């Protein structure tokens, strides 16, 4: 089931340690052996989020209550409530027209404020994922026939005492993909997505800041609440209903993504480095597969310009070397794009995951080699930050 | 043409790999060699963006038409219309005199409302350059007397095979310079421009999300439309003119940038790891040079902190390694800030770019040893986000 | 006073470089020794940040001036003033009672418009770090019984010529911690802080870009302004008072930092590659102290998920490993959340300072080994972009 390390993914110095580059990925998981010595596997197991921080709050569904109106007759001022200073209250100016029909002496218009108290009943939160919020738990193993290291940004490395091998580092590094300083966690009720950071910055919506607060003070209520025509005394102030229809609407695309409390799931990729005392590696060499694949599922699309292929084996020589190719929408090879670092099948009855990057327009995906081919057609759209909010 | 590996940048395993380290930047090209084999070249042939997203397009150009207007009597209540909840159009409510000369019983104010349709006629747009953007092509050639990788962010890695060196891995990354994280993609009509992204942000015209949608409808219209004074029945609306010249003038300083369709051009850097299999290299050595440099031509000032400096060598004793030298203010020589990775001198009549990053302030830079050194004084202003939209 | 390098952090090459690994950070300076060749230190000095560029500049303190109104008799038209198309002119429209009492024929709503000039007296700046305006000086020391490399994210090499050694590149980076794409400068009067970006930008004072201008222009200077209630020929507009107060509370807990005009110092961590001719170095190991620790100071928090702790040994066996351990609520070792690099006594009499990262929650932090050990426990709450500003 372990991919083994090949010998230029390793070198022993003449003095000094033994350095060994791995690519952990979730699923794969990757072996070596020393001279005379137990198989060493290493293994990503999870990939979590945890606790990150609120950017903004928004409201999707408000309430109203408390309306009041103070109204005053043409040659009697300004009107005025007191709740105008009250910021869990929104208020809004007018002059209506005022004459003997409704106590004044005069027809002109009269001053008229309306005050009501607005109310968040249903919100989303933006979060944003730093350094300290991600971790990465890696399972070392010695085959006498396990160690669970923890891997976060800020603390990459992990000293770890194996049997046989000794002290072994694991010196662990994210691999490029999801980008946590343009992509934000945003959570609507009991779902999460990974959205772009200025479209949630740029929703319309009322928004209050994601800091510290006794007092929730909500920005632009005007987005979700409606002053009716006012009367000589009196005036509706009405709301809008629940927003959470057009932001599932409007999140369409975007990655859903499981979180369980404060803590969110993904599937991580993790490049590292090992480093042991100096120590002679059996490296594994495998021959270009030579035989058939077939598609054990339709190619799925990442929204970071990834594809994920899965396919099975029909051929005799495994374990063996998966051969790869992109080409432009005219035939040029590109002699890169591939994102999967170990592309082996290790088990005919197994299907494998590769990850790949196509280039924007018109493309070809092609698995195995020969005329025993899979040749796939793509199209790849050019970068959104998503779907408008109406 | 190619600068000679040197036997630091290499390590050859006693068992294992070879691993080498290699800097490949626009114009330069790196050349090394093994135990009897032939010559091998590696250069970065070019790093292109494509299809960056639009954060948010701005409006510099408007137009107004069907200007409407309702205004009331005195008696008559508030002025409606329907256009009021309509987003192509910018309304304004306010009240007039009406009174005997203009239909009405009294003289008093009367209600009024203008509404008129807002229309984009040139926009720009500002557009994020994410890890799925950027592409480097990089060309290796064996010299029996070349295969071109493609290298992303995600796809950092090549693999490809090479007569009598075998197969070898490509694993490259993009020198620290350029940060697309905070500078943004400016495009207007047919130039594009370098800018900060909050300079952007915060820039004071209309504006509309980069979001997918079928209704394009903008937000601060009122930043080209005037409403000029009302009467009793109408009221005539006005839009700025074009703001192509003052955006021209605020863009002064920022950097220019080749734009063809959706693709964009860059003077890449990266910083490679070749593995291959063991093997002994044939490190190249080089003495300082210690003959006279000229400037080729005037010290040019990036926009991030560095200066290009290119110079030719008047000296005899090529291929050679220019000593190079960075002073504060007060003769301190600085010990680094010297960004070329490899200052040689290769082809005496082939000039040589170097870029640095000077201390602010007042500094010196020197190029050469001894008296035959070229020394020029250089001052560095503090960092700024750019000129303000006036 | 230095930590010796271990056999695991460099490889020798059967041909070309030795490669050596170190972290350095401030306090610690790390040593190693070649085959019969003079002792060698490594060491950072300081980390600064220069000249960084303002985002936005915010108002605290307004003043107030120039108090123009301009009103007009119910059948004499709005009011007007020039000051409206002064952008050092806040200005606000209304409708007022007029009269006899006040020289108008008709008792009505007049128009009236104020508008005074709005001064900021003192203001605070939010400035961003890039990578221009960072920069470390590593001391590197031959003893023969110093030289002073330059490092910066652009320029993150330096070749230097050693006695003994030869020529040896220091390619150095900075540790993963401090994350200047979320944090920002804030500056107001003599004190600095460390404040999230958004939770900055979403501060609610008046403002202005960090854009370069001839004519400083504030955006919502209503925040500090107050128009009183206007009288038939005269309005009263006031200022708030300074919101300094308001602001030292809002940025309780924030990290506080020393900045001498310019420049802003730093507590850095790099890690370093070291690339030397081949040479065998002599790697120095140490046995897991054995005796007790004594915490030295109370454990310190930082405001990005790590704490710092000081301890002193009380042991014999000095120079040691420090065991160090950290369990989660429910006494699972973690293996891993280190983030000091060489944990070493290298001194009994010096205390020793470490860093780690706690998961979020209920944890504990073990130093030593045995019943001997120190055991602490410790709470971490989930991350936050700082208070509300009220
Ligand atoms: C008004 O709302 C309720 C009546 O429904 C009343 O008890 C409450 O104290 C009032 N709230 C405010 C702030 O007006
Ligand atoms: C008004 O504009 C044109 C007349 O120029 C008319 O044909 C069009 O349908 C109207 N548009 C709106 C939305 O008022
Ligand atoms: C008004 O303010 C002062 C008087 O205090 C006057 O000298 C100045 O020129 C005026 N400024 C403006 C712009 O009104
Ligand atoms: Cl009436
Ligand atoms: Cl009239
Ligand atoms: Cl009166």
């Amino acid at each position: 089931r372990c991919v083994g390390i090949g010998n230029r993914d390793f070198v022993e110095g003449l003095s000094g340690a033994t350095w060994v580059d791995v690519v952990l990925e979730h699923g794969s998981c990757v072996t070596t052996m020393a001279k005379d010595k137990p198989t060493l596997d290493i293994e990503l197991l999870k990939t979590e989020v945890t606790n990150p921080a609120v950017l903004r709050k928004l409201c999707i569904e408000a309430k109203i209550s408390n309306t009041t109106t103070d109204s005053r007759c043409p040659t009697q001022g300004e009107a005025t409530l007191v709740e105008e200073q009250d910021t869990n209250f929104v208020c809004r100016r007018t002059f209506v027209d005022r004459g003997h029909g409704n106590g004044c002496g005069l027809f002109g218009k009269g001053s008229l404020i309306t005050c009501a108290k607005f109310k968040c009943v249903t919100k989303l939160e933006g979060k944003i994922v730093q350094y300290e919020n991600l971790k990465y738990s890696v399972i070392v193993t010695v085959h006498t026939g396990g160690t669970i290291a923890t891997i976060t940004p800020q603390a990459p490395t992990s000293e770890i005492q194996l049997t046989d091998y000794g002290a072994l580092t694991l010196d662990c590094s994210p691999r490029t993909g999801l980008d946590f300083n343009e992509m934000v966690l945003l959570t609507m009720e009991k779902k999460s997505w990974l959205v772009h950071k200025q479209w949630f910055l740029d929703l319309p919506l009322p928004w209050t800041s994601g800091a510290s607060t006794s007092q929730e003070t909500w920005n632009r209520q005007d987005l979700l609440v409606t002053f009716k025509t006012a009367h000589a005394k009196k005036q509706e102030v009405v709301v809008l209903g629940s927003q959470e229809g057009a932001m599932h609407t409007a999140l369409t695309g975007a990655t859903e993504i499981q979180t369980s409390g404060t803590t969110t799931i993904f599937a991580g990729h993790l490049k590292c480095r090992l480093k042991m005392d100096k120590l002679t590696l059996k490296g594994m060499s495998y021959v270009m597969c030579t035989g058939s694949f077939k598609l054990e599922k339709e190619v799925a699309e990442t929204q970071h310009g990834t594809v994920l292929v899965q396919v099975k084996y029909e051929g005799t020589d495994a374990p063996c070397k998966i051969p790869f190719s992109s080409q432009d929408e005219k035939g040029v090879t590109q002699n890169g794009r591939l994102i999967t670092a170990n592309p082996i099948v290790t088990d005919k009855e197994k299907p494998v995951n590769i990850e790949a990057e196509p280039p924007f327009g018109e493309s070809y995906i092609v698995v195995g080699a020969g005329e025993k081919a899979l040749k796939l057609s793509w199209f790849k759209k050019g970068s959104s930050i998503g779907k408008m909010f109406e």
